[PDB]
């Protein structure tokens, strides 16, 4: 049986909330956030990993990422696999602009061997993965102003669609005042939502596309 409530923050598997700025790096923050969870679960250390390393070094057709022009979490993971590593934020900090790649293997702080994609639209599979694997990268439709109006409760705007546009991180789930939710870490700083997080409707027919494109890496 799966736990009724999960919050990876409580297990020290989630780093501080980041601020992407004007750079379209949501995908990179979502990817590093999933890998940070796995790194903590394997090594016992909680380390912020370099979103900028992803932005600078996978901006080419091989990956179909475009740096600050947007990208995909699974292609971030594929880069880390191909590259044999990724740096920590501390040695490769965030600039919110495209830069020339300067990855250095002496500063490797994590690796990725493979990644897993969950079945499209399957919220039961997402629940199982969050409970048993760790934080999971997902895409959502975050294109409605109500997403930024949100401060507390469970986000469930009827104007959401299945047409996703932003990569974020699912770090838990539960039920709040009788409404099932996913606990989502964003990359808009602490001023977004509830200290950087939004609780999004769970079990409402794949609302906002949250279970359409779920993936997580393995160290
Ligand atoms: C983030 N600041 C911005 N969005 C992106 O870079 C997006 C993330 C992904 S997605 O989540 O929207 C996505 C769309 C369609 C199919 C699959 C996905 C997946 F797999 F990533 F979830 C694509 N670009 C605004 C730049």
């Amino acid at each position: 049986t799966l736990p009724d409530t999960v919050d990876w923050r409580e297990k020290g598997c989630v780093t501080e909330v980041k601020y992407q700025g004007s750079c379209g790096a949501c995908w990179a923050f979502s990817a590093v956030g999933a890998l940070e969870g796995q790194l903590k679960l394997k090594t016992g250390k909680l380390i912020s990993l370099s979103a900028q390393n992803l932005v600078d070094c996978s901006n080419e057709e091989k990956y179909g990422n475009k740096g600050c022009g947007g990208g995909y979490m699974t292609e971030a993971f594929q880069y880390i696999i191909d590259n044999g590593g990724i740096e920590a934020d501390a040695s490769y900090p965030y600039k919110a602009m495209d830069e020339k790649c300067h990855y250095n293997s002496k500063n490797r702080a994590a690796t990725c061997s493979r990644y897993i994609q969950l079945p499209f639209g399957d919220e039961d599979a997402l629940k199982e993965a969050v409970a048993t694997k760790g934080p999971v990268s997902v895409g959502i439709d975050a294109s409605h102003s109500s997403f930024f109006f949100y401060k507390s409760g469970v986000y469930d705007d009827p104007s959401c669609t299945g047409n996703v546009n932003h990569g974020v991180l699912v770090v838990g789930y539960g039920t709040l005042d009788g409404k099932d939710y996913w606990l989502v870490k964003n990359s808009w700083g602490l001023n977004f939502g509830d200290q950087g997080y939004i609780r999004m409707a769970r079990n409402n027919k794949n609302h906002c596309g949250i279970a359409s494109y779920c993936s997580y890496p393995e160290i």
